[PDB]
């Protein structure tokens, strides 16, 4: 009824059938090509695994186990005279598939404010890590250190039988989730608060709360902010490297705290985690350039000369999604709510109008509406966390939730071992000559 | 002498070979993907391209094209030794070149000059409890050292992305150089009472400043290291540890963190320990039957295991067609160096025994040995019994692969990895659609 395990237990044997039916029924059905480009290509268009928490809708953009996020928005769960989604009901509906009632959430928030606790030896190297050793390789290092926690490490080697695994990966996930923003805000202070303390839990908050009184933070409308920020941030299919580096690497049967690490070190990645900070550094040279109040005119002209002059438009642009980023829409409302009169924001929504059609002119990028990345520093920044190497933390405490509501289930269903087949160039000459 | 320029040279040669190649045969396809393969860990699915090593079906394993009875007769020893050098195999990996003896003495010194560790990661190592896994240490520390990373700044700076080799290089020769320091540091702190691993000799090949740092002196055990570190070097890109630095790598993660996170996944018990497996197997074998089994009572043995529905570890594959050339080659090694050694002789036993059975018995496809049916009693021989740590001597090896193709990655241009992950009800769909 309310202990998420139990919940848990009952879905995990209809879902195991529900899969066996499909795979009985289509297991040797062709559903893809894999060509040469694709192997070269980093997997580009490749169908490659089975991600059962989130898919992107082209037309409408990320779902959440088939809710959008202005559906997860009105549904899900918020704090007691609060209006943001609870990132605990964003989990309790990636885990379950089922939107949770507030009875459910509260007990998730308790939960996950008894499991808390940090073991000493952590404390002890978060506080020695030099101002050098970047955010998130303190966050990575730290995770992989916490894993002389796990339950399912330590069970596996005693021995245990495979239908179970599912069962100690859910305690350590639950575990995991619980103390990241314990390990977070460690970080945060010792890195930029002069080492003060991080204070304590209190049992009766959300994550998201305890997180911010953690970071040093009183500001009821950041804490709002953060439980939208770690809602929305969440999951994003399977294929990010994130996603796809905690699935390979819980494929080994590694623990959630070495899984969760490894992805970390794929976050990390340049090409992987610097979005947001990338459109705050661009957006404050932009005001410090043109000033506060910019007519609309001048800032097309603006945008016009960065792209005749070889340069991008950053947070803009996809692929395949076919409008405004959901992710973008629900900061820029909670923007238009609660700090409408801040100038970085101001000029953040006059791109918006702007932006779209010179892009559309240009005629280079596909699908040229905004995304996640072109909202998030602005807000960060007006509440005091301007700290932009700090930013991809925050983006791993929420895409734990995501990543960790999957590995559950990789484990629930058996799956197994990622192995796809490598070839050398010689090789590939070899086989298409064959 | 300059490892560097050789790259240099190579690298346009590759670069127009690759594009040649795509521009005939980009869009050729190599494979189907299904329904079975996506749930399967995709299975079967060519999916990335890895240059420096190549399984033979009927073969095994070759390096840059070279078996390995040809690296053991034609990579360079140390002076008096017999075992190929793992510098050198380095060298073939990055260059598809066999080294000259002043080439190894080069990079032999390149890795003693390049060995120093921080203040910060010393200290670390040195907290780490002892419940706190060996593997868990080994990334951890290697995450933390990325404070060290040349291209992490560099990239950030700016770079060129037909540069972004240069710097990975360094960054690779200085891990690989560092390597042993925080893998004997590891192993004293845990095995040898936190004493002192020593200072590097600058006139001694890789393998003997890490057994030296160990603690070992045995000049059996050096030789033991040398041959060991090379074997396990590489084994093409699909395997967990390979994939992993493969796909962190490719979001621009520096080598610290694609390395740190590849050993995350090695620490899985479906990828790393094997080798653990096998020695408890034996020694519990060793125990029931006593150290002077007939052939005749051990071969009921094996028929009696097989009969009741299980298997006997490190026996059998399903592509491999004979025994693995690394098993052969450490067979080798123990009738010179310690063919009294009785685990040994029921290892040697085993040999002759198990693959009939399985032959007879007839469902077996390949009944043949791999290289972790062997490497646990060498390591035993020479007093190195700590199980967990037997992993950390993988990852030491194994850093050498992986990373000569890292940089080979970057020198390419390699993408970002990233597959198309699907859910259930998203195949359902698409399956009923076509
Ligand atoms: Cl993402
Ligand atoms: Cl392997």
């Amino acid at each position: 009824s309310t202990n998420l395990k139990d919940i848990l237990a009952d879905l995990i044997p209809k879902e195991q059938a529900r899969i066996k039916t499909f795979r009985q029924q289509h297991g040797n059905t062709v559903v893809g090509q894999i060509t040469v480009d694709m192997m070269y290509g980093g997997m580009r268009g490749m169908k490659g695994l089975v991600y059962e928490t989130s898919v992107l809708d082209p037309d409408e953009g990320i779902r959440f186990r088939g809710y959008s996020i202005p559906e997860c928005q009105k549904m899900l769960p918020k704090a007691k005279g609060g209006e943001e989604p609870l990132p605990e009901g964003l989990f309790w509906l990636l885990v379950t598939g089922q939107i949770p009632t507030e009875e459910q959430v509260s007990w998730l928030s308790k939960e996950w404010a008894k499991r808390a606790a940090l073991p000493s030896h952590v404390v002890t190297m978060l506080d020695n890590f030099p101002t050098n050793l970047h955010p998130m390789s303190q966050l990575s290092a730290a995770i992989t250190a916490l894993n002389s926690e796990s339950n399912f490490a330590r069970a596996y080697a005693e021995g245990i039988h495979r239908t179970k695994y599912w069962e100690l990966i859910y305690e350590d996930c639950m575990d995991l989730i619980a103390k990241l923003p314990c390990v977070a805000a460690k970080i945060y202070r010792n890195l930029y608060r002069e080492g003060s303390s991080i204070g304590a839990i209190d049992s009766k908050l959300d994550w998201s709360h305890n997180f911010t009184n953690m970071l040093g933070y009183t500001d009821a409308q950041f804490t709002e902010l953060m439980r939208l920020y770690l809602t929305i941030h969440s999951d994003h299919e399977g294929g990010n490297v994130s996603a796809h580096t905690s699935h390979l690497v819980g494929s080994a049967l590694s623990d959630p705290y070495l899984s969760f690490a490894a992805a970390m070190n794929g976050l990390a990645g340049p090409l992987h985690g610097l979005a947001n900070q990338e459109v705050l550094v661009w957006l404050t040279q932009l005001q410090k350039e043109v000033g506060k109040d910019v007519s609309d005119e001048k800032l097309r002209d603006y945008i016009w000369n960065t792209l005749n002059s070889g340069r991008v438009v950053p947070g803009y642009g996809h692929a395949v999604l076919r409008k405004t980023d959901p992710r973008y829409t629900c900061q820029r409302e909670f923007a238009l709510k609660h700090l409408p009169h801040d100038p970085m924001f101001k000029l953040v929504a006059q791109l918006y109008k702007i932006v779209p059609n010179v892009l559309l002119e240009q005629g280079k990028a596909k699908n040229p509406w905004p995304n996640v990345d072109a909202h998030s520093g602005v807000l960060l920044q007006y509440y005091g966390m301007t700290e932009m190497n700090y930013y991809t933390v925050l983006f791993g405490v929420s895409r734990a939730l995501g990543v960790l509501a999957q590995l559950i289930w990789s484990r629930a269903l058996g799956f197994p071992l990622e192995r796809p087949k490598s070839m050398s160039t010689d090789g590939l000459i070899k086989l298409v000559d064959s």
